[PDB]
C-alpha cells in the first residue's frame, strides 16, 4: 505494497529544513523550461505558422498537414452542445447566466464627472480588441474557467475572443467545447504550450496577435506568459496546482484524503498537503489513502503527485498550524475546521479559501456561478477650466521651481489667474 | 544662432519613414541595455549586499564602503522637511491631502454574506506586508510620485514602505524626501536602477524583499521591473519620458511651446512632438520655441531633448492630424483644441489625455499618477484596482451550509463525472445530504 504518504513534524528541529525542500520541487528545472520556452517563443515569431505545427505535432502527437487543420469553427462547438448531457448542459447554461448577469452588474463604461470649478475628470473607457484564453486539453480542463475568462470579455464587448485548446492525440474535451460554445467564444485553435501563447502574444498567418491573454496553464504556459508579458497583457501567472488543507482532527479522514485526491488528480506536478496538530487523525488519513488510492480512476497521477510533492505535517497547536499554513502561502486552502473564521486571521497569505468541513476544495474548480475591468483600456482624461488650472497651478509651480523645473512651473503658470 | 526645431510635413513622400526613424532611433541597443540588467540581476541574487554596493560605486559614483552608509534614517527624512521653504511644505501638504482624502475613501475592506441556504461568501481583504516605491534620483524627481505610491500604501495598511532612491556623487532632493517623509515612508535605501529592483524583488541581507515594486523608472529600472514580472507584484511599467501635443493653432504658442519645454527639460532622452494643421501656428510656436529656449534654467537639457526627438509635424487637417497620433501611440496626449470630446472618438491609441488649452500636461507630473484620474471626492465614487487596491490581497471564501454543500455538489458531481475526474466528484459527493438516509 500500500502506499504510504510522506509525513513531516514540526515538533522535529529540522522541520523547516524538509518544509522548504517540499516547496521547491524542481521535476524539470526552471532552467530547462525556460530555454525551451524562449526557443519556441523566438521559433514562432521567425517561422508562423509553420513553427505552430510543427510543435503542435511533436507536443500534442497530432497529424496536422497545415495550420487549416489546427482550426476548430464555431460550429464545432455548436455540435458539442448537443453531444453533452442533459444534465452537463444545464450546469453550464445555469452558471453562464449568474456569470452574465453578474458582469453585467458590474460593467463601467465611459464616464466624466464635473468639478464645481468647471474642470472635468473622468475616464474614456475601450473594450480590447482581442484576448485569448488558454484552455488545457484533455479531460483535466475545467469548464468554469472557460465561463468565467470569455464572457466578461464579450460583456465588456471584445469583438474576438481566440480560445487555444491541444487536442492531445485528437483527444477532444466536449464538456469543455460546450462551455466555450455558451460562453460566446469566436475562433478556436487546437494548439497549446508555449507555442500557442507565443501565436496568441506575436500572431502568424492564421492565428490572430490578440491585446491579452488570460486562463489557467501548467509549467510551459505560465513561463510562456511570463516571458511574453509586455509584448501582450496577461491576467496573472497561475502557480502549480496546489491544495493546503488544514484539519483539527474532527472531519472524516476519507474526506480530507478524497480532498487531496481532487488537487492530485489535475496533472503530476499538484502538490496536496495536510497539516493538523491531531496524530491519530493524520493516521487515519494515512491508512484512507492507502485504502482509497487505488480505487481511484486517476491513481497513477494521483500517486506521482503525491510521491513527489505530497505531504501530511503534524503540529502542536492552532497557532502553529497557521504558521506553517502561511509559511506555505497556499492558492487554495480548505479550513477543514470547527471555527474556520478563527484560524483565517492567522493565514493571510493564502489564496482562495474553503472554509468549514462542508466545502470541499472541489467545488472551486466547478463553481455553479455567484472580471470585465480586465478587458477594457482606459484614458484618465482632464480638462481643466482656467479656474481649475489655477487651483493646480498653483500647488505645481511651487514644487516644481523648488527642483529647478522652470519649464514644468511656467507651463502650469500661463493658465494661473490672479486673485481678486 | 537661434534654435531651430524640426520640421516635419505629412505630405513629404518620406514623411512615413522619417517619423518611423525619429520615434524608434535608439542610443545604446535593447539587448545591451536588457543584457547588462539580466546581469546586475543574476550578480544581486548571488552576492546579495556586496553586488549592489559594487553596482551602486560604480554606476552612481558613491564612497560606501558597506551597505549601512546607503541606509537613510527616517530622522532624514524629518529632516528634509524642515530643510524646504514653507510654501514647498505647504505645497506637499496640500498635495498629500488630496491624495489621502480620495484613497480613504475608496479603500474597501473584508465582507460575508450569507446565502437563503445558510452558504457565506466573501473576501477577507488584508494588506501586504511590504511595498517598494522606486524614487528617481537628482531634480527630474516628481515628489508626486512619492505621494502617489506611499500613500495609498498606507492608507491600505502596509506596514514597511521601502524607498529606493539613487544619489548620484551623494546629490539629495530635499522636496523628494520631505514628500517621502510625509507620506510615511518607511526606509530609505539610497540606490538606483536595476540593481535596486533585483534588490526589492528577490531581497538581500539588508533590503528587504517586498510584496509588490512600484513607481516610474528609466530604462534600466522598466527593464528590471519586466523581467522580476512573476517574481514580484508590479505596477505598470512607465514607458520612455514623452509628450505628443495636438493643436488646432487657437492656442497660444507661448503656452504650447512651454508644454512642449516641460517634458523636454526631463531628461536628455524625452521626446515632444507637436502636430498641427495650421501652418501659420506652427510657424509662431517655432519662434515662441526660439525666443523663449535661451533663459530656461535647464535650457541645455531642452535642446538636446527636441534636437533628438522634438518635431513640429504639419498635417492636411483633423482626420490627419489624429491618424498621426494613433501612430505615434502616445502615453501621454494634449489635446490642445477647441473641442476635445469631438476629437477623442478618433484618438484610438492613447494612455492620459490633458484636454483644452487650460491644462498643461505638466499638471499631470503633479497633481495625478501615471494615467491616473486627478483626486477628488467626486471621482472617488468611481472604483479602480489601483491605488488602495493595488497595495491589499483578496482572498475569496466560501462556507458551505450542509445543504448548500448538497447543491452544489450534485452539480460539481455531474460536471466532474463528465469530466472523469472522479476525486473531484467523490469529495463533492461526500458532502451530499439525503435527510432520510439514517
Ligand atoms: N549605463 C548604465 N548601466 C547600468 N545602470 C545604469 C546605467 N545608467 C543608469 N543606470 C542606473 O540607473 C540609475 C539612474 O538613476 P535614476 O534617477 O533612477 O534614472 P534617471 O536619473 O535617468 O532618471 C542609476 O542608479 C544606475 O544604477
Amino acid at each position: 505494497a500500500p502506499f504510504a504518504i510522506r509525513r513531516l513534524n514540526a515538533a522535529d528541529p529540522d522541520f523547516g529544513r524538509h518544509l522548504d525542500h517540499l516547496l521547491s520541487w524542481e521535476s524539470v528545472s526552471d532552467d530547462s523550461v525556460n530555454q525551451r520556452v524562449l526557443d519556441i517563443i523566438a521559433a514562432v515569431r521567425s517561422r508562423g505558422d509553420a513553427a505552430v505545427v510543427e510543435f503542435t505535432q511533436r507536443f500534442d502527437g497530432l497529424q496536422a498537414a497545415s495550420m487549416a487543420d489546427l482550426i476548430l469553427p464555431r460550429e464545432r462547438l455548436e455540435l458539442a452542445l448537443t453531444r453533452i448531457t442533459v444534465a452537463q448542459r444545464e450546469a453550464l447554461e445555469v452558471a453562464a447566466e449568474r456569470v452574465r448577469s453578474y458582469h453585467e452588474k458590474q460593467k463601467q463604461g465611459s464616464w466624466r464627472y464635473t468639478e464645481a470649478d468647471g474642470t472635468v475628470l473622468g475616464q474614456q473607457v475601450t473594450p480590447l480588441d482581442r484576448a485569448g484564453l488558454y484552455v488545457p486539453g484533455g479531460k483535466a480542463s475545467y469548464p468554469s474557467s472557460v465561463l468565467m475568462n470569455a464572457i466578461p470579455a464579450k460583456v465588456a464587448g471584445v469583438s474576438e475572443v481566440v480560445m487555444v485548446v491541444p487536442t492531445p492525440r485528437g483527444e477532444i474535451n466536449e464538456i469543455v467545447l460546450a462551455a466555450a460554445c455558451i460562453a460566446g467564444v469566436d475562433r478556436v485553435f487546437t494548439i497549446g504550450g508555449a507555442q500557442a501563447v507565443a501565436a496568441l502574444a506575436y500572431g502568424t498567418e492564421s492565428v490572430p496577435r490578440v491585446d491579452k491573454i488570460v486562463g489557467p496553464g501548467n509549467i510551459y504556459v505560465a513561463t510562456a506568459k511570463r516571458h511574453v508579458f509586455g509584448q501582450v497583457g496577461i491576467d496573472m501567472i497561475a502557480g502549480p496546482s496546489e491544495i493546503l488543507v488544514v484539519c483539527d482532527g474532527q472531519t472524516d479522514p476519507d474526506w480530507i484524503a478524497m480532498d487531496l485526491f481532487s488537487q492530485a488528480e489535475h496533472d503530476e506536478d499538484a502538490q496536496s498537503i495536510l497539516v493538523s496538530p491531531d496524530a491519530a487523525f493524520l493516521d487515519r488519513v494515512a491508512d484512507s489513502i492507502a485504502r482509497l488510492l487505488p480505487t481511484m480512476e486517476r491513481a497513477e497521477i494521483i500517486r506521482t503527485s503525491l510521491e513527489g510533492r505530497g505531504a501530511l505535517i503534524q503540529v502542536a497547536d492552532q497557532a502553529q498550524a497557521c504558521a506553517v499554513a502561511n509559511r506555505i502561502a497556499p492558492e487554495h486552502l480548505e479550513l477543514s475546521v470547527a471555527d474556520p473564521e478563527s484560524w483565517l486571521p492567522e493565514i493571510r497569505h493564502a489564496g482562495a479559501i474553503f472554509m468549514g468541513r462542508y466545502t470541499a476544495e472541489a467545488l472551486g474548480d466547478y463553481c455553479a456561478g455567484p472580471g470585465v475591468y480586465d478587458f477594457q483600456k482606459r484614458s484618465s482624461i482632464i480638462n481643466c477650466s482656467a479656474e481649475g488650472a489655477s487651483v493646480l497651478g498653483r500647488t505645481a509651480s511651487v514644487l516644481a521651481r523648488g527642483e529647478s523645473l522652470t519649464a514644468h512651473a511656467r507651463s502650469a503658470e500661463y493658465r494661473i489667474l490672479d486673485e481678486k
